[PDB]
This record gives C-alpha cells, sequence and structure tokens, in this order.
C-alpha cells in the first residue's frame, strides 16, 4: 500500500472529533515526490525534450514551427511561474493518470501539468506568442478548462466532443448512420430516430436500428419523439425485466403531449411513414401542436391509442429504475431558440446539453445523388466560477475561452461525415459552460437552495452571455462574416435582446453585489448598445453556451461538477485493493453545512436554480435529478412537471441514493 494512499486514508481517521482534511496535502506531496517526480522522464533541456517529442511522433510539428524557440521557452516559463500545486490527491491523480502524456510503453511521464497547458496554449494561439501567454495564465490560474478531448489531444499526433446525427428513412441512410457513428466514436454520437418508419411500415421498427447501433458500440445515444408509434418498444429496451445495454436514450416531449396528459383523456401515437406519404413532410418537421387533430382525423394516417398519463408514469418509473430516459421539453427549447428559421430543435446529444438546429441528409446508392443537410457538432470547455470570481475576470475569461473554442472549430477537419463537416463550417457553433457553482457558493457561506444563490447565478450567467455575445460580434466584425443564415435569427431581428434591454440583472441581495465588486455589471444600456453592435456586425457563432456535466475534468480543476449540487461530501472510491477519499474541494469542518448533499435538497429549488441559469444559456444544461427510493411515482411526475412548468429544456440521468 503506497504511502500517498495511507496518508489519504487518514482523512477518515477522526482526530479531536473531526476529519483530518489536512492529510490530503500530505498525500499529494507524497504522490508528487514518489510518483510524479519519480516517474517523470529526464531531459537535459526544453529543446531536447521538444525535439524528442516531435521526432518520436508524440507531438505534431506544424503548430510548434509557428513560433521561435525562444518564444516557446517563454510560454513554458509562464506556466511554471505560477508555482501551481494540486491541493488534493485525487486532483493530481486524475491529471497524471488520465491526461498527462506518457511514453509509448506507458511506464513514464512526459508531461507535467504545466507542459500540457503550454502545449494547449501554443496550439490555441496559432503563432501569437502574447496570446499563448494569456492562454497559459488562463489555464494555470484555473479560470478556464478546455473539455477532455481538447485538453487531452491538443498538440498530439479531431478534438470535438459531441456529434448529433439526423437519420433519414431508408436502409442506405441507416447504413451510413452506423458507419458515421463508428468512425466518429473512435466522440459521443447521438442519433435522432424520429424520422424512421415505425414497426410494420417496412415492407421487406426503430428498436431494430437501436440494436444495430448498440452492437456497433466513444459512446452512443438515440432520441425519439414521444408521438412516434415505436415509443413503447423504444422505452422497453431499458427494462431490467427484459431480454440495449450500452446505448443511452432520450425522449422528446412537445407541450401537446403534456397537455393531453393534463386533460386526462385518450391520446394517439403515429406511424411516421403514413404521415410522410400523406403530407410530403416528415412528422418530425411538422408542428404537433398545430397538426395533432388533423393527424387523428385523417384516415390515411395510421395511429395507435394510448393513455398519456400512464405513459408519463412509465417514463418516471423507468427513470427511477434505470436513470433513463433523458427528457427534452421540445417547446421549452424552441420558444427561446434563436434559429427556428433554420429548424426547430428536434433532439439533443449524449449528455442532453447541446440544442441546435439540424436538417436531415439523404444518402443514396451508387445510381442516385446524396443530399447533405446539417448534422451537429460542438466543441466545449468550462469556466471555473471560483477562480473567475476571485480573479475578477468574467469578461477576459469568457472572451478568451470563446477564441479558443473558435480556433478548435476553425481547425476541425471531419472526413466521411459530410453533414457534420458542412455544419461545422456553416454554423460555427461552440459550447462554453461552467463548473464549481456549488463549491464557490459554499465557500462564501451561501446555501445552494437559497434565494441568494439564485441571485448570484442570475447575475453571473447574464454576464457570461453578455461577453460571449459581444465577443461573437467582435469576431464577426473582424472576420467580416457571420454564421450561415444569421440574418433570419432572433439576434438579427433584435427579439433575442428583449428582456435584456427592459430588465436589470444586477444582484438583488447586497451580499451578492459585494461578490462582484471590481467587475462592471452590464446594465440595460450596455445591452442596448450590444444589440445595436450586433445589428451592425452580426454574430460569428450560431450557438455559444452549454453547460456539460464535466465529470472527469472537474477533478483536475478541484471543482464541484458543473452547476449541479454535490452528491457526496466525501467520495469513497476503490483504487486496486485500497480505497481513496475525495472530500469536496474546499470542504472543511467549519463549512460542512454549506456542502449539503443533493439527495437531501428540495428538487423544486434545484429546478429554480437551473431555470435561473438557463435564461442566460442559449443551448442547454445537463441536469441530473437526485432522488430517494421513498418518493412516489406521483412525486416524480410532480418534479418533472415543475421542470417543464419552469422552462427547463432537458433533464439528464436520474440518480437515486
Amino acid at each position: 500500500v503506497p504511502k500517498w494512499i495511507q496518508l489519504n486514508n487518514e482523512i477518515m481517521i477522526q482526530k479531536d472529533g473531526k476529519f483530518q482534511f489536512d492529510k490530503d496535502k500530505e498525500a499529494v506531496h507524497s504522490y508528487f515526490v514518489d510518483y510524479i517526480n519519480q516517474n517523470t522522464v529526464f531531459f537535459h533541456n526544453l529543446k531536447e525534450k521538444l525535439d524528442y517529442l516531435v521526432e518520436n511522433q508524440y507531438y505534431e510539428e506544424e503548430f510548434l514551427s509557428l513560433y521561435s524557440f525562444e518564444d516557446i521557452k517563454e510560454v513554458f516559463k509562464t506556466a511554471y511561474a505560477k508555482k501551481f500545486r494540486f491541493p488534493s490527491f485525487m486532483s493530481a491523480f486524475k491529471f497524471y493518470n488520465d491526461y498527462a502524456l506518457k511514453t509509448n510503453d506507458k511506464k513514464k511521464i512526459l508531461e507535467r501539468y504545466e507542459d500540457r497547458i503550454s502545449i494547449v496554449a501554443l496550439f490555441f494561439a496559432n503563432g501569437d506568442t502574447e496570446k499563448a501567454k494569456e492562454y497559459v495564465n488562463l489555464m494555470i490560474n484555473q479560470e478556464y478548462q478546455p473539455s477532455t478531448p481538447t485538453f487531452l489531444n491538443a498538440g498530439r499526433k479531431e478534438l470535438v466532443s459531441c456529434f448529433l446525427l439526423e437519420v433519414n428513412d431508408s436502409l442506405n441512410d441507416i447504413s451510413r448512420a452506423i458507419d458515421i457513428s463508428m468512425q466518429l466514436s473512435k466522440g459521443g454520437v447521438s442519433l435522432n430516430l424520429s424520422k424512421l418508419r415505425a414497426k410494420g411500415e417496412a415492407i421487406k421498427g426503430v428498436v431494430g436500428v437501436m440494436k444495430l447501433l448498440d452492437n456497433a458500440f466513444g459512446s452512443g445515444a438515440a432520441y425519439l419523439n414521444i408521438f412516434h408509434r415505436d415509443i413503447n418498444d423504444f422505452l422497453d429496451t431499458k427494462k431490467i425485466s427484459a431480454d440495449v445495454k450500452t446505448l443511452s436514450i432520450g425522449v422528446v416531449i412537445p407541450d401537446k403531449f403534456v397537455e393531453l396528459a393534463r386533460e386526462d383523456k385518450a391520446a394517439y401515437v403515429f406511424y411516421p411513414h403514413t404521415i410522410y406519404k400523406e403530407y410530403g413532410q416528415h412528422m418530425d418537421e411538422m408542428d404537433m401542436n398545430e397538426m395533432y387533430d388533423k393527424f387523428v382525423d385523417n384516415p390515411r394516417v395510421k395511429k395507435e391509442k394510448i393513455n398519456p398519463r400512464k405513459l408519463l408514469e412509465k417514463l418516471a418509473m423507468l427513470r427511477s429504475e434505470s436513470g433513463y430516459p433523458y427528457i427534452m421539453f421540445q417547446d421549452n427549447v424552441n420558444k427561446v431558440h434563436a434559429n427556428n428559421h433554420i429548424s426547430k430543435v428536434k433532439f439533443s446529444n449524449l449528455c442532453s446539453e447541446v440544442l441546435q438546429a439540424s436538417q436531415v441528409s439523404s444518402y443514396t446508392d451508387y445510381d442516385e445523388e446524396d443530399e447533405i443537410g446539417l448534422d451537429i457538432s460542438c466543441n466545449l470547455g468550462s469556466l471555473n466560477i471560483l477562480n473567475v470570481m476571485e480573479h475578477k475576470s468574467i469578461e477576459k475569461t469568457v472572451k478568451l475561452a470563446t477564441d479558443s473554442l473558435t480556433h478548435v472549430s476553425e481547425t476541425t477537419d471531419i472526413r466521411n461525415a459530410p453533414a457534420v463537416r458542412r455544419a461545422n463550417k456553416a454554423m460555427k457553433s461552440i459550447g462554453l459552460g461552467a463548473m464549481n457553482l456549488h463549491g464557490y457558493l459554499a465557500q462564501n457561506g451561501i446555501a445552494y437552495e437559497s434565494p441568494e444563490a439564485r441571485d448570484f447565478a442570475n447575475t453571473f450567467f447574464m454576464m457570461v452571455n453578455f461577453y460571449s455575445i459581444q465577443r461573437s460580434a467582435e469576431i464577426a466584425k473582424e472576420k467580416g462574416e457571420t454564421f450561415d443564415q444569421y440574418e433570419g435569427s432572433t439576434y438579427a431581428t433584435g427579439e433575442y435582446f428583449d428582456k435584456y434591454v427592459s430588465t436589470d440583472f444586477s444582484p438583488k441581495y447586497e451580499k451578492i453585489a459585494n461578490l462582484f465588486e471590481g467587475m462592471h455589471i452590464p446594465t440595460t444600456e450596455d445591452w442596448k448598445k450590444l444589440k445595436a453592435f450586433v445589428a451592425e456586425h452580426g454574430m460569428y457563432h450560431s450557438y455559444r453556451l452549454c453547460i456539460a456535466p464535466t465529470g472527469s475534468i472537474s477533478y483536475v480543476q478541484s471543482s464541484t461538477a458543473s452547476v449541479m449540487p454535490i452528491m457526496e461530501r466525501i467520495e469513497e472510491r476503490t483504487y486496486g485493493n485500497s480505497k481513496t477519499y475525495y472530500p469536496m474541494p474546499g470542504l472543511a469542518s467549519n463549512n460542512w453545512f454549506f456542502y449539503k448533499e443533493a439527495y437531501d435538497m428540495d428538487m423544486f429549488k434545484v429546478v429554480d436554480m437551473i431555470a435561473t441559469i438557463q435564461q442566460h444559456i442559449d443551448q442547454g444544461i445537463s441536469f441530473t435529478l437526485f432522488l430517494k427510493d421513498t418518493m412516489t411515482t406521483r412525486d416524480l411526475n410532480r418534479i418533472d412537471l415543475y421542470a417543464h412548468h419552469r422552462g427547463i429544456k432537458t433533464i439528464y440521468y436520474a440518480r437515486t441514493k
């Protein structure tokens, strides 16, 4: 049993009635001396090290060749100047185990934390030495954390997190979808199955496609509209009491379905191909609030009768048992969507936070023509709320993060997924999120469920949106370009800014206002001026913000995950034969109260927090619900209906203690 494990385990040995929190600083020091330093490859100087790494195929050559060696040296020196030390065993362990470049035999460490950061910065900055230094400072201060794939792979010999694919209703489309999914998965891939014909309509349903996908599986998801005939077969794939193992599933729920469940009365689901034959459009592209009755009354449309209330009960029961399915409240997405003129949002991604327009492609045999629509891909990164607040750097961090995300989009080169390639170039979408909400709040004596916490989040995320929009317009001005069909968006018409020009979003509680001291809080006048700047120059990015789960990288950042409440004050996890303990970052004997566990919170107040944040996020927020086995099916439906009521866009995996 190594000494770092022994020391880490001492945290849980009570001394004077308390946990020994300070033992983890001893643990990480022992790991740092006797594992990290011990196993770091020796190089005589940086030049030899970089020549070795390029020559032996670890790093790409081109991005480094954009700089003089002396500039590369100064960038590296910038990273080391911080004197950064991981404050916990698990933060260091996660970096050095999952991200640090190792030799090909995997025995030795080629990168310090600082080395990965310097390489990432040099990659982002594209030959601009001063900007590379700004990127180093941003990352070494732990103000901004690029997503796992960017952070891991930048500089090494594509970096995009999420892919979302439309699938048209043919065998050749299905076959291409499988093929594309396989090639992109070597990323997370989510598929919309709502255009596929239901069981019986193939004269030679969707569960058959899910089976092929599940076997093919990176990680996969599939989404289906609640009105598709196959909805019950789709849900039954996740029955414990049954005979899809790996594939995640989401259900898309229009307001019309929620309404039909309120109006406790019979409802119908549809055979999509009969809709397509009859109307010449996919059911998935039609407005169900408008069309439902016409589908019911049309005799050339085939339907099945169901109890809508019992379907909603079954969703909640399945969620309680399996965690699945994810739910998208489609109208909560589209009533605030900037780009409905391109399309309505019809589905989401593996983690349920990506929410964008898409258009189905048509892949045909050798004798016909392919037609390339619009799939979705989004590269990601997260602000560290705590370090951003402490450095008073909301504006700088948002704008510089935005540049880094833009650089990754510009350098993305996707082959063999043509609607993905088309979408990246046309849409230019990015996904800036945030982490450490609960930890920041807790370390400042603010309970997650308090009105003060929501007040903070309201102001913080309004600021993120302001500076994100401002940077997007600045880039559009500098480049003389906007995203494809920007002119038809709510940014262009001005409608997007309605609430921001008429309503103030500065803190209503003085304790919260004091946290923002030293940073300018945008006012209605700043927003009026931003709206006019956007009117003149447009925006570069079709979408900008989304809050992903940040499960792995949050350890590297010593951050609470995403904007969620913490699940466990102290995580126990097994490490070979031993155990490891990870107290929540910042947890101390005297602030125990403020690190309240999510399972003990009122989920209605968690919903209020996420709704508050969501006002200022153009895409979505991966929103885990935290339940107890004592809750009734009715309690679960009530939480979900409240989420819907409060404008929540998606809910993710349901966790039961």
